[PDB]
């Protein structure tokens, strides 16, 4: 499964609604390979390492 670009954008804006700035959410989605659960985990408690 490959999300579409519009699905990516709604995933990004949805996580941004928590209060996170756009660029940080973009980086977290890259770190998590577009898994929103890992991305939010990274935004809450840090990226791996």
């Amino acid at each position: 499964t490959l999300v579409t670009g519009s699905e990516y954008e709604t995933m990004l804006t949805e996580i941004m609604s928590m209060g996170y700035e756009r660029e940080r959410v973009v980086a977290a989605l890259r770190a998590s390979y577009n898994n929103p659960h890992r991305a939010v985990e990274y935004l809450l408690t840090g990226i791996p390492g």
